[PDB]
């Protein structure tokens, strides 16, 4: 997260860290046994870490659970990043409490101008590399479809939306991938892609979760 602020220990209870000997992607807990993340975050040997703040220190409240299976959307296209969504089933159910809780799936899509909260342990610098120990937060608005498409001509599908600031200076970044974009208590987006980080006229692009609610529910029910 570039241009954000320190969230505060366990203030984002649904945020998860995907770990393979190091933090490589974010994710969101949607129920005691399932996590939603980005398809481009797929890899074998994933350990899901819940209840984290400082990812380099065991502070208490953490729950480390191995992923039993990862389900990348069947129509995911790695070249266009269309359908960049993945479901991860935990080997064992997580213990839900005030520090580890699930986030609700949307019942309808969010409109332009809606303020959302984006979080992650990704790079905090626009020009360079600097990974934080603690979770970072950023409040950002969903942009109009016209502004999104003018920023990324011919690259925005109906399963994507832009969020952030055109003036630059505030945006999600590498390492935030797969993380949550929560608006009014509902998970509306997944950190997917963008051009660089916090560059002017180049807002972040996110997977439009409201288009996948039926797919998520039907997939979870059959696994
Ligand atoms: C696909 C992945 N990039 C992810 C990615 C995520 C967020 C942003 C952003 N500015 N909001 C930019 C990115 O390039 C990667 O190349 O590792
Ligand atoms: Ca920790
Ligand atoms: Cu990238």
């Amino acid at each position: 997260i570039v241009g954000g602020y320190t969230c505060g220990a366990n203030t984002v209870p649904y945020q998860v860290s995907l770990n393979s000997g190091y933090h490589f992607c974010g994710g969101s807990l949607i129920n005691s046994q399932w996590v939603v993340s980005a398809a481009h975050c797929y890899k074998s040997g994933i350990q899901v870490r819940l209840g984290e703040d400082n990812i380099n220190v065991v502070e208490g409240n953490e729950q480390f659970i191995s992923a039993s299976k990862s389900i990348v959307h069947p129509s995911y296209n790695s070249n266009t990043l269309n359908n960049d969504i993945m479901l991860i089933k935990l080997k064992s159910a997580a213990s839900l409490n005030s520090r580890v809780a699930s986030i609700s799936l949307p019942t309808s899509c969010a409109s332009a101008g809606t303020q959302c909260l984006i979080s992650g342990w990704g790079n905090t610098k626009s020009s360079g590399t600097s990974y934080p120990d603690v979770l970072k937060c950023l409040k950002a608005p969903i942009l109009s479809d016209s502004s999104c498409k003018s920023a990324y001509p011919g690259q925005i599908t109906s399963n994507m939306f832009c969020a952030g600031y055109l003036e630059g200076g505030k945006d999600s970044c590498q390492g935030d991938s797969g993380g949550p974009v929560v608006c009014s208590g509902k998970l509306q987006g997944i950190v997917s892609w963008g051009s660089g980080c916090a560059q002017k006229n180049k807002p972040g692009v996110y997977t439009k979760v409201c288009n996948y609610v039926s797919w998520i529910k039907q997939t979870i029910a059959s696994n």
